Parts: C-alpha cells; structure tokens; sequence
C-alpha cells in the first residue's frame, strides 16, 4: 500500500544509527562527567526521552532528546497562578535562590555556561551549540554539523505528583489500573521552561515534565504484554505516530515561508495518539491489516482536536494545548484546510513525485 511504502522509506538505516548512537553517547558521557565537576550539579544522571528512544524516531536518527536529572530533597512546590503546569520550587544551591525561590532562570542559565565552555573542549569532534531558542528548557547541541541533541536540565521530585494531575493520565481500559497506578509511584520531573507573563516570563518557574512516563507508555504500549513481541500481534500504533508525525512535518516544511504552521509541533500530534489510544484500548483495534483505517482516523481525531480548538494535556487535562492563550485561531483553521485537503486526495504531500 501506499502507506506501507512511505513507512519504508521513513525507516532508519542500521548504519547511521550505529554511527548517531556512538557519537552522541560519547558527547553526553562527557558533558556529564564535565558537569558533575561543578559543585551545583554534583548528582546529575541521564535519562533518555523522546522519538528516538521510543523507537519512533523517522527518516534519519539525527535529533536526540535527554534529561540531565538532579534529585534535590526536602522539595516544596508552589502552584504559579492556577496555571496547573508551572510551578514554584521552594526551598551549593544557595547561588540560584531568589529568597526562598530557587530560580529555574538561574540554573538554566549557568547549566547552559558550563556546556559551552566544556563542548569548547572537546577537540577530537565537532560540537556547537545552537542558539537559544525561546521557549525551550533545553540547550541544544549540534555534533558534526549533522546531530542535534536537546540536553534538559530538570529536578527529580520522589513525592507524589501534583495535584494538577489527579485526572490525568487517563489509560486505565486501556494500559490497566494497575499500571496507572505503579506510572503514578514513579519520580516526576521540572524543567525550567517558564511560564508567560504577560508578553513577559515569570524566569523563575519551571514545568512538569512527565516525558520518561511517555517513553514507558511508548515501549510497552499493548493491552496485550506480548504486543508486537509475535507476529499475531503486530499492531499498527507506532506506525499510525509515525505517519501523524511525518504529515505534519512536511506540511511545515512546505508551509515554512507560512507563518501559521510555526506554532505546531511533534508532540501535538504525540499528544492526540495518546488520546487516541485512550479511546481506541484494544489491540484488535490496531490490527496491522488496519493500517489505513488506523491512520485515517487518527488523522480525524487530529481534524477534530484543531476544529475544536481542544488538545488537553494527556497528563494535566485542565491543560490545553490549543487554548487561544497558546496558537490563534487562524493558525488551527489554517492547518485544517491543508490536513483536509491531504484527507480527501489520500496524502499527495506523502510523494516524492
Ligand atoms: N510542549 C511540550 N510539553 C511537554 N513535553 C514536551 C513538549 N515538547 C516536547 N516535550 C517533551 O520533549 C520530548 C522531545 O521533544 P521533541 O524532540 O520536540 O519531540 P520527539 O517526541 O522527540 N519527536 P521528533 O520530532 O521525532 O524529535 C517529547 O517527546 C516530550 O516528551
Ligand atoms: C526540549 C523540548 C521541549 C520543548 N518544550 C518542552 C516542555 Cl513544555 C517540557 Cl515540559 C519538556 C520538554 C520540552 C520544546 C523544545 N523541545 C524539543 O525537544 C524540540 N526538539 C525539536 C524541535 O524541532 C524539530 C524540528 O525543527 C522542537 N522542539
Ligand atoms: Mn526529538
Ligand atoms: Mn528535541
Ligand atoms: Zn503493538
């Protein structure tokens, strides 16, 4: 099927993964050897997010994501302004206090200090780093000129998660209770990525981040525990966010001189696969032999999700992706008309000619 064909050519060479792999484990290994020398981040420890990891990465493996986690006890959190994400930490560290607030500004900003004085270096491989990127809790890095790495700096919390998410994570008929329950004893993290002030930033909060529970959910994302471990059980989920992911990202390339697709990004289309899979809980529901009927109504859920203007959240639902306070109206119409159209022609932004 046509489908099929573009599922083959978004896979990723062995070759290159072999070679992505090794150089960005090297860079990382190194940074944080570098930066467990300082001593504000003595404790940090790795954590791998994002496609790569969960084994959706497409069409080349030249974008990594990872956590830089630093566990800091007796930590006491303060809600900013009914916002349910961003939130106040209170509390070696005395450098990044503001009074009893332990600035997220602050550490990001020396974080991202020592990175570019030890990639400075590193002498036997290009690495730079790219400039800041509004909105971004992350320092990026670029090896070779080819492999971008988004480091994040967050703290690990071991108490139980805030209150925002009570109604969250809502995979019961599909995942278990059990599990929610045993995602919901896990670590939750804060990544100093601040919340809007005005057409200013309040640089001393940081937010949730819930991406390892997303790469959990990701790798072991049958009803079934022998999900896609057999042949009678392949199922087409992760091929379904693979093929969301790619639409919308060759509508923003082709869009880009566009102002009204920048806003959109990857984890909008991650965010409507997992409600999708929320509604969707059985594996007979996914079935490989599916895979256009799959797609077709994931891409209708997302159709629906944009005409509505509602994308909660999958974590924190009081939470809206698509609130007006995030992307315009006309932004969301505007994607919907070049979704509709690759709808109803079956995805001439899928050929290369
Ligand atoms: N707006 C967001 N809210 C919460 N978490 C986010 C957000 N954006 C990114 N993340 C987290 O950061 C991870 C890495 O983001 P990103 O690299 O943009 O996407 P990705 O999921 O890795 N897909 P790809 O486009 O293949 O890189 C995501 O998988 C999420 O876990
Ligand atoms: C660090 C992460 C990130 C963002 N917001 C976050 C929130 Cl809110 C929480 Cl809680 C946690 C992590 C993040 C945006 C930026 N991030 C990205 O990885 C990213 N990578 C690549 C992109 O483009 C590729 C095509 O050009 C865009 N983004
Ligand atoms: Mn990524
Ligand atoms: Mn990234
Ligand atoms: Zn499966």
């Amino acid at each position: 099927s046509k489908l099929r064909a573009v599922l083959e050519k978004l896979k990723l060479s062995r070759d290159d993964i072999s070679t992505a792999a090794g150089m960005v484990k090297g860079v990382v290994d190194h940074l944080l050897l570098r930066l467990k020398c300082d001593s504000a981040f003595r404790g940090v420890g790795l954590l791998n997010t994002g496609s790569y990891y969960e084994h959706v990465k497409i069409s080349a493996p030249n974008e990594f994501d990872v956590m830089f986690k630093l566990e800091v006890p007796r930590i006491q959190l303060e809600e900013y302004s009914n916002t349910r994400a961003y939130y106040f930490v209170k509390f070696h560290l005395s450098q990044f206090l503001e009074g009893e607030i332990l600035s997220a500004s602050k550490m990001l900003s020396k974080f991202r200090k020592i990175i570019k004085e030890e990639i400075n270096d590193i002498k036997d491989t290009d690495v730079i780093m790219k400039r800041k990127r509004g909105g971004s809790p992350a320092v990026t890095l670029l090896i070779s000129e080819k492999i971008s790495v988004d480091i994040t700096l967050a703290l690990e919390s071991k108490s139980s998660w805030p209150a925002s998410t009570q109604e969250g994570l809502r995979i019961q008929n599909w995942l278990s209770a059990k599990v929610r329950k045993q995602l919901r004893l896990k670590p939750f993290y804060l990544v100093p990525k601040h919340a809007k002030e005005g057409n200013g930033f309040q640089e001393e909060t940081w937010r949730l981040s819930f991406s390892h529970i997303e790469k959990e959910i990701l790798n072991n994302h049958g009803k079934s525990k022998t999900c896609c471990e057999n042949k009678e059980e392949k199922c087409c989920r992760k091929d379904c966010l693979k093929l969301m992911k790619y639409l919308l990202e060759q509508l923003k390339e082709r869009f880009k001189d566009e102002e009204h697709l920048d806003k959109f990004s990857s984890y909008h289309v991650k965010t409507a696969f997992f409600h999708v899979c929320t509604q969707n809980p059985q594996d007979s529901q996914w079935d490989r032999k599916d895979l256009g009927l799959c797609f077709d109504n994931c891409v209708t859920y997302f159709l629906q999700c944009l005409r509505t203007e509602k994308l909660e959240n999958y974590f924190i639902p009081e939470f809206n992706l698509f609130s007006s306070n995030l992307i315009d109206k006309r932004s969301k119409e505007f994607l919907t008309k070049q979704i509709e159209y690759e709808r109803n022609n079956e995805f001439p932004v899928f050929d290369e000619f």
